[PDB]
């Protein structure tokens, strides 16, 4: 007989909730208890449990382990990795199934779990069915077991082996005391890299800044030592490690999608007619470049267990996401993974006699915002975007509703979408000229205020 656990930990990609308040040690009891079940019932009775750097995590982790065993589970408890180090267990190990207890990039209280069950990334009802298990009762029991596995050096080699590097680099790596620096910087170095570490040491007080390099401010201090060692590159890992961001010789941050890029005609250069997936929030550039190059671009939500979702209902080799996860599945798994993504990178600029700067600014660049922000309530979030899909006209504009609005003109596109986690309205707008973008800024001007008249447009 189970306890009731807070409905709102158990969100739309993951459980993720504040330790010793939303999240207890009893509560990680029964969410094991809940996933083993559920791995039972799809036929797998092997599991692997892996947990980050946080301070919550090596008791945390006894919790959910002791859950799955007296589900009557075989746990093969990997220890402190990353998370695309529990991934890669997950495809390597008995078990296709696979627990990572990790708050990712969130301040040093949060923890949670993302969970792959029989080879299967749980998002949406399959997360609010473990919940309900847990609320009805309805919950396997025997008596399992635990193996300690060693996993790190066996992923280690399977990068190093795949990946063949042509030049020498000197790259910066920050790791921003998140669990990223067990692995990131040695491998890097292994490639044949010279490695200046940058907050490499784990550290779930995260004493310097949060590992989420989605942030500007968190890459300051990787620009400045880019530029102050004259390095060719700079790499910076969000705490659990599936995330990765970009910053050239010079100093440039390169967003996902143009990272994208780069990688989608390296790939479509040995995989003709290769499907490519990338999110709403990406450049249209995109589009047209993964065409161009002979592959079929497939747009999808945001969301990394969507993402995974849909790379194998398409035989997509490739997917990118504009929160930095690269996932690729040409010589790889499809999982998103920054470290892995970080050698493909290495591998494609070694190759190169340009510098990175050099490398990136050769891709179209046109006129693009910022993420533009506007605080609504959270009565309102949903209805506004509903409001639009309703009853907005965009002209000839091509519509897309997979995830709020975004509309696709021949020159130019924007996007509007409520945040899942505040009560906020995201959007994004870019076009090839001045002129094209003040036009498209303007139609979604006009049709949120066709909405609601009073709703604050900062654009
Ligand atoms: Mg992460």
């Amino acid at each position: 007989k189970a306890p009731t656990l807070p409905a709102s930990i158990f969100r739309a990609y993951d459980i993720r909730g504040v330790v010793g308040d939303t999240l207890t040690a009893e509560t990680a009891y029964w969410i094991g208890r809940a996933i083993g079940s559920e791995s039972l019932a799809r036929g797998e009775p092997c599991v692997a449990v892996g947990r980050d750097g946080r301070l919550s995590g090596p008791e945390l982790v006894k919790q959910l382990i002791q859950g799955l065993v007296d589900c009557g589970c075989q746990v093969s408890d990997v220890g402190m990795v990353p998370t695309p180090v529990l991934y890669y267990a997950a495809n390597v190990l008995e078990g296709k199934s696979g627990v990572m207890l990790t708050g990712s990039h969130n301040p040093p209280d949060y923890n949670g779990f993302k969970i792959v069950v029989a080879g299967e990334t749980l998002a949406n009802e399959q997360i609010q069915a473990l919940r309900e298990r847990i609320e009805k009762n309805d919950l396997a029991s025997g008596v399992g077991s635990v193996e300690q596995v060693d996993i790190l050096p066996r992923y280690f080699k399977q990068i190093r082996d795949d990946i063949a590097m042509a030049k020498p680099m000197k790259v910066v790596v920050d790791c921003g005391n998140g669990v990223a620096g067990v692995i990131a910087p040695q491998l890097i170095e292994a490639l044949g890299c010279s490695v200046i570490p940058l907050y490499c040491e784990v550290d779930g007080n995260f004493p310097n800044h949060h590992p989420d390099p989605g942030k500007p401010e968190n890459l300051k201090d990787l620009i400045a030592k880019v530029k102050a060692e004259n390095a060719d590159l700079g790499l910076a890992f969000d705490g659990d490690g599936d995330r990765v961001g970009v910053v050239t010789n010079t100093g440039t941050i390169i967003y996902p999608d143009r990272l994208l890029m780069l990688f989608a005609k390296d790939v479509v250069s040995r995989n003709p007619g290769a499907d490519i997936i990338f999110d709403v929030k990406c450049t249209r550039r995109l589009i047209a470049l993964i065409s161009g190059y002979g592959g079929r671009p497939v747009m999808w939500k945001t969301g990394h267990s969507l993402i995974k979702k849909k790379m194998k209902e398409t035989g997509a080799l490739l997917a990118g996401e504009m929160s930095g996860a690269v996932f690729f599945k040409e010589r790889w798994f499809g999982f998103d993974d920054g470290i892995y993504s970080a050698a493909r990178l290495l591998e494609i600029l070694s190759q190169d006699q340009r510098d990175s700067e050099h490398v990136f600014s050769a891709f179209p660049s046109d006129i693009s915002t910022p993420e533009i922000n506007i605080t609504v309530t959270e009565d309102s979030k949903f209805a506004i975007i509903e409001a639009l899909q309703r009853d907005a006209q965009w002209g000839e504009g091509n519509i897309t509703t997979l995830d709020g609005v975004r509309v696709d003109y021949p020159k130019g596109w924007g996007l509007v979408r409520a945040s899942n986690t505040t009560p906020v309205l995201v959007l994004r707008f870019e076009a090839d000229t001045e002129e094209e973008l003040e036009r498209i800024k303007t139609v979604f001007r006009n049709q949120l205020k066709a909405v609601d008249s009073s709703l604050p447009v900062p654009f």
